[PDB]
């Protein structure tokens, strides 16, 4: 009875719920699991001294030693870290299984290796090499499974990037990352849900479990959310049903659901933040994710009033958690100007003349102007300009309003039909007053017809001129505010003291 045995051997793979996977996509950090089958011993076969499959592991593929004991009774299991790779070993108990009778056929059984797969757009390829008794042996098929996160895979033509993106926009829907964005303006924020890598996915129940997730990371020192206005929609244009918005001001404040799936996926946001959530996994999974269909999330967000104050930029950033996974999206920022309007006292309606900063005391009687220095608005911005007004409150007691004023160009204006208007220019025409003589107060107003008239892309700053007479001694207060698109700014004196 000598000529030891020599079974096929057939490696399989299958994901958690023991279906096969051979050659399909499954999503990062599923379990994965090895089968190495041997075809039954014949009978007139020699004793059976030893019976030992081993199994280099994919790069990539996590070893889970307990779990693998565990599915693999009757084998002696050991595992060498350096390079991946476990053996198992028929016990005593398989090996007299094997022996027992050797006139007649006997079952094998089989070792299982249970393992994680941890990368992302990765192949894992797997085989294993039976030896019998010391002597000859030989090496398996070769079994397979991807995960989504790479574009030309033979086996999933669909698989791309998993790369959820973000841009940002205007009311008339064109693109303004990078622009200047008044106070009160709103960035209306497009969030893609990048889904279509995902299609012919095969991840076991456990892995959808872990839920479908949207971060929207937004700057609250900066912004407000118009959360009544956000539209989740798919890429065949339909509305999303499962989805439900929730925000919140710091991770600490958000319930234990959430900050352990942001955790989990290794995000830590940067205080307050706002979360899109699939209401069922499953449902949502079977509709969208298994079918590569993207999402689109439209969350507007306004700029706040106290930052045209201060200025300076802010930024936006999503972050997209499929199956638990963490993935970032592209960071988007604006900025925000700085409103600066400015008063001084002249005796000259020139718009160029000498820029004197001595203690302006005016003579009695004298007829003199206040000049109400526009807010400088810079060069691409956001939205249109449609209001640009000059209130000035004065005191009755010392200054009468003359019922004269003049507007001027402060810098190159440009407008949409490309003609230019130079600084300096005369914009008086384009204006109109409300007078209040009983209250003591005047506004300046330009034309909105006017003001659309500017191209978005044009600089803007205008300044008047309203002439008074001072008709007491004593020294007197004046007001005056700038607002721009319905946010007022306080003016400073042009000269500190
Ligand atoms: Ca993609
Ligand atoms: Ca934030």
């Amino acid at each position: 009875y000598k000529l030891a045995v020599q079974p096929q051997v057939n490696k399989e793979i299958k994901n958690n719920n023991d279906v096969d996977i051979d050659k399909t996509l499954v999503a990062k950090q599923s379990v994965v699991k090895f089968q190495l089958k041997t075809a039954d011993l014949p009978a007139g076969r020699a004793k059976t001294t030893s019976f030992v499959l081993v199994d280099p592991l994919p790069s990539g593929y996590q070893f889970n030693l307990e779990a693998t004991k565990a599915a693999s009774p009757g084998f002696d299991v050991s595992y060498d870290k350096a390079t991946n790779t476990v053996t198992f070993k028929a016990t005593a108990a398989t090996l007299a299984t094997f022996n027992a009778d050797l006139t007649k056929s006997v079952a094998t059984i089989y070792p299982t290796v249970v393992g994680q797969v941890l990368n992302d757009g990765a192949t894992y390829k797997n085989n294993f090499t039976l030896t019998v008794n010391d002597a000859y042996g030989i090496k398996s098929n070769v079994v397979r499974v991807t995960t989504p996160g790479k574009p030309n895979d033979p086996d999933n033509p669909n698989n791309n990037y998993i790369k959820p993106t973000k841009v940002n926009k205007n009311e008339n829907g064109v693109v303004i990352d990078g622009k200047t964005v008044l106070a009160g303006s709103t960035n209306y924020y497009e969030l893609t849900w990048d889904l279509d890598q995902y299609k012919n996915d095969r991840s076991s129940a456990d892995t959808i479990q872990k839920g479908f997730y949207y971060v929207d990371d937004y700057p609250e020192e900066a912004l407000e959310l118009r959360q009544d206005l956000v539209k989740i929609t798919d890429a065949n244009g339909n509305k999303v049903t499962g989805v439900s918005v929730d925000h919140y001001t710091s991770l600490e404040a958000a319930p234990q659901e959430v900050r352990d799936v942001l955790s989990k996926a290794g995000i830590r946001p940067k205080g307050a933040f706002q979360i899109f959530r699939a209401d069922n996994p499953r449902e949502f999974y079977d509709t969208y994710v298994k079918n590569g269909i993207d999402l689109k999330i439209v969350s507007p967000m306004v700029v706040k009033k106290q930052m045209g104050q201060t200025g300076g930029s802010y930024e936006n950033q999503a972050y997209q958690i499929d199956f638990g996974n963490g993935y970032a999206s592209n960071i988007v920022i604006n900025n925000v100007p700085k409103i600066n309007p400015k008063k001084d006292v002249t005796l000259t309606l020139d718009p160029a003349d000498t820029n004197n900063v001595d203690g302006q005391t005016i003579p009695l009687n004298t007829v003199f102007n206040y000049r109400l220095i526009g807010g400088i608005i810079p060069a691409d911005h956001s939205e249109e300009l449609f209001e640009y007004n000059f209130y000035d409150d004065y005191d009755q007691t010392g200054d009468r309003y003359t019922g004269q004023y003049k507007v001027f160009a402060k810098v190159d204006i440009t407008l949409k039909d490309g003609s230019v208007i130079k600084s300096g220019t005369d914009l008086t025409q384009h204006t109109t007053a409300e007078v209040d003589a009983t209250k003591g107060a005047l506004t300046i107003k330009f034309k909105e017809d006017f003001l659309r008239s500017v191209s978005i892309d044009s600089a803007f700053q205008a300044e008047s001129y309203i002439q008074m007479k001072r008709i007491a001694a004593g020294t007197f207060e004046n007001t005056y505010v700038n607002t721009v698109n319905k946010v007022a700014y306080a003016s400073e004196n042009l000269y500190f003291q």
